[PDB]
């Protein structure tokens, strides 16, 4: 019931406690496990607000106050009046910054305490939560200077007038399938792009066209907005060695911004919660960039490099991944936008376990997402065990609006 | 019940139903994945079911289910329990046996190679000095001049915990490691507790970067006794780089023989506390790991320095630069002394096929995600996109505890 958890680079063992606190489950029985799987009414809600509550109350050193009884009776007379209760101010940053907290599988985590909290929840309309999303954006970007952030539309009611933004995040480039068969800008975001054109926009079928948002209010029907050009930081990418590089014309977006998940608080649900912070290297330069399913340009640089490609040992690919990682991040570095190296970033996150483990009993964490996508083992988390278990305030993940749409 | 695997990078959907069959536990439970944690004297009680079990698998698969020879076999083991608290396997047994504890090693990435494997029977082995002469036996035939061929050798079972055979070694052929008064490690550091017990029991260390440790071997439960493995039956490859040639002079070399001798077989209940059994390399295993592991030989500082990569920021990827060259140069010593190796690209590649083969034709494919995806470049993988099941199913290799840690000396 207390869980020991080994370091094998270092020896350090650590126990967790904080383990026991949890509440939603795993996917995972006695018989298997699934930690590889990616996607595994009023008497609900107040225990969900007293668990909240309590955990607020204790963090700010008045656990059994009156003002806590207060808060816990106030909060319990306003669920029998109206099914749902809002959250005071403090209540909405402390339980934003916790969902962060209690995300297993970002390495980023030791940041979590330092986000500004956009309340949007006055929010009503489409224009509005475009209005928030700009405000958001260039609060984050700050000329490159990234800090982090999270904006709030307001509360789930009764699921029929959800706040939603339809992009996966709020800036990426388009998707375009070729009559040549082929595909043209981002294979991923495809379909959505579709969605973008059956909705209206007039896509300019280039390679890293910005995709325009598709923002959905009061569970009403989506509509369409260009993010300011001028709003949206982007980065050429070159080598610090290969001149040739540039000729690829490579270019990613300095802002990562996830725009589909749920935040959940205190039972309390927020479908529409866009946040950003800034990328670790490994994200543009392996998955973006070098996935198969992803703009794939392995083997055009190993060709620029002229690497024997006719053996899969001659670690050609390997080579190109690292000198394709090693542009990103001189790029982004050379143009002073914030940008972390894998080395760096799970040397972070370390710390941070190390902290939480001290300072809270535990830190949950997916070792299958934490670990980078390049060279694992020559980064501290590979060597560190770890327990995942889910806490709340959390992010979740929520279907896609099309889907459950009704039109 | 049914459970969907999805590979991201094809949309290849595969359906398990093997998972059914799971008996041992995972450590998980629906509050949490205990998925990244390293690790975890019988009664005839619940031996029998054990042994049923086993042999209703084994009868089914050369097709004799229900016939009168399988109905035979498990009176005949029943009574043999009854009789003598425990029983014995045939030839065909163990063979079967050890064949599926590594076709349901969910932690292998060379499964697809499982029903070749060369049983050596060594149940009649009753002194260590036996035990040293089946090794090197094993030995020479797994290396076959670099033609490395999969073995197993497997000693005699438990009966009362009392009577062990051990092979102290946690692998057969592996360096020694020295812990020097000044606190730096001379060889390989992973080695150094088990060095030392060596020394302690009479072994005189070479004391270089390099000496292949003595066999510690014991049997039927008496005191370990030590052997040296005849020189020229190990083989080993000086390592060289294709492009650059000051890499020979970084004065690396590795065996070709990965040999694991630490752990346990079990076999519808009985349990096998010796069976080394060996395959060959994937070279990120010892250009990865061995070489570059901050706890092993730990040669990235050296690497970068000789091909002069900035090493004042992380940012520089100096690491990753050096680390690739190093398994290069792995990969292109072992083929040019043709000595059997597999890359990290070709190994997982043929891992999907073997997984997709066996889900068609088994339902599929325990496998630890965690430990089957390679320690560098994973995404780069075809496994890295493989969402997989990790599951229990006997016959199965375990841990078991280090021998010096519960042997009862003799003296
Ligand atoms: C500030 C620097 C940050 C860094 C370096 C960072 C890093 C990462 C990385 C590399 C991933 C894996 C994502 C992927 O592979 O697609 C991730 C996931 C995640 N991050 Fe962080 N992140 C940061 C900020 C934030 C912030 C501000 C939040 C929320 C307030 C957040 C919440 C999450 C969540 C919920 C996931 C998992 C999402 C999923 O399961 O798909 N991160 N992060
Ligand atoms: C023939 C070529 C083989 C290859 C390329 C291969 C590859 C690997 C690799 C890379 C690992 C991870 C090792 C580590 O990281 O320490 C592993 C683990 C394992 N292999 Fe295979 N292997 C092969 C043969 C075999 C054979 C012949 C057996 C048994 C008959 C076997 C059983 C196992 C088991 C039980 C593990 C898990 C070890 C542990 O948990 O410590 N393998 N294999
Ligand atoms: C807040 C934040 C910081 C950071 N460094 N990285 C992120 C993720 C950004 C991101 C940006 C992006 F465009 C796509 C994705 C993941 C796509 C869906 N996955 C599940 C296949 C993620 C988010
Ligand atoms: C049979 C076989 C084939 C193959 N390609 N590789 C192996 C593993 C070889 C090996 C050889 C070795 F010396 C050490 C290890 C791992 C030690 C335990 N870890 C947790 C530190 C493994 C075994
Ligand atoms: C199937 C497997 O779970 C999937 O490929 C995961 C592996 N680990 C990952 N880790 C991160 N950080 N991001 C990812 O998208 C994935 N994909
Ligand atoms: C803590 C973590 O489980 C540990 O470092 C594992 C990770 N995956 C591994 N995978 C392989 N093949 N071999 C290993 O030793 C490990 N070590
Ligand atoms: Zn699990």
């Amino acid at each position: 019931r207390f869980l020991k958890v080994k370091n094998w680079e270092t020896d350090v063992v650590l126990t967790d406690t904080l383990h026991l606190k949890s509440t939603l489950e795993t996917g995972c029985t006695e018989h298997i496990c699934m930690g590889s799987i990616m996607l595994p009414t009023k008497d609900q809600l107040f225990p969900l607000a007293k668990e909240f509550l309590d955990q607020y109350y204790s963090s700010i050193k008045r656990f059994g106050s009156k003002a806590h009884m207060d808060r816990l009776e106030e909060v319990n007379k306003e669920i029998e009046s109206t099914s749902t209760y809002q959250l005071k101010d403090t209540e909405l940053i402390y339980g934003a910054k916790h969902a962060w907290r209690n995300a297993s599988r970002c390495v980023g985590r030791i940041q979590w305490s330092k986000l500004q909290v956009f309340d949007a929840r006055d929010c009503t309309t489409a224009h509005g939560m475009f209005n928030y999303i700009c405000n958001h954006v260039k609060y984050a970007t700050n000329k490159g200077n990234l800090r982090s952030a999270i904006t709030i539309f307001p509360q789930r009611t009764d699921g029929k007038h959800d706040f939603r933004v339809w992009n996966s995040q709020l800036i990426r480039y388009a998707g375009y399938k070729q009559p040549d068969g082929s595909t043209l800008g981002d294979p991923a975001n495809v379909q959505f792009t579709e969605i973008c054109i059956q909705q209206g926009w007039k896509a300019p079928r280039g390679r890293f066209d910005v995709l325009p948002l598709l923002l959905q209010a009061n569970g009403n029907d989506p509509e369409l907005f260009q993010i300011p050009p001028e709003l949206v930081l982007e980065v050429p990418i070159r080598h610090p060695k290969f001149d040739w590089f540039k000729d690829l014309g490579l270019k990613w977006y300095g802002l990562p911004a996830v725009s589909n998940m749920l935040l959940e608080i205190g039972g309390l649900e927020f479908s529409a919660c866009p946040f950003s912070g800034w990328y670790m290297g490994t994200e543009i330069g392996v998955r973006d960039y070098c996935d198969n399913s992803r703009y794939n340009i392995l083997e055009e640089v190993a060709k620029k490099m002229d690497l024997d490609m006719r053996k899969t040992s001659s670690l050609w690919k390997d080579q190109a991944l690292v000198e394709i990682n090693i542009a990103v991040l001189y790029s982004f570095q050379s143009d002073k936008v914030t940008i972390v190296d894998h080395h760096s970033a799970t040397e972070s996150f370390i710390k941070h376990m190390e902290n939480e483990y001290r300072c809270r009993g535990g830190c949950p964490a997916d070792w299958v997402w934490i670990v980078p996508p390049m060279s694992g083992s020559i980064t501290p988390v590979f060597h560190q065990e770890m327990l995942n278990y889910r806490l709340t305030p959390s992010f979740e993940y929520q279907p896609d609006p099309w889907n459950t749409h009704v039109w």
